[PDB]
């Protein structure tokens, strides 16, 4: 096991990383880099609870 939690920084993703990854999720891959790291991060935040 690992302790703490998932570690996928996002943001250490550069912005061709983040582009890739938002275009095969046919997400907007406009804005700044920050942007596009919250984009794609808030389409992984799953919260569905069951």
């Amino acid at each position: 096991g690992s302790s703490g939690s998932s570690g996928m920084d996002v943001r250490r993703l550069k912005v061709n990383e983040l582009r890739e990854e938002l275009q095969r999720r046919g997400l907007d891959t406009r804005g700044l880099k920050a942007e596009l790291a919250e984009r794609l991060q808030a389409a992984l935040s799953g919260p569905s609870s069951g």
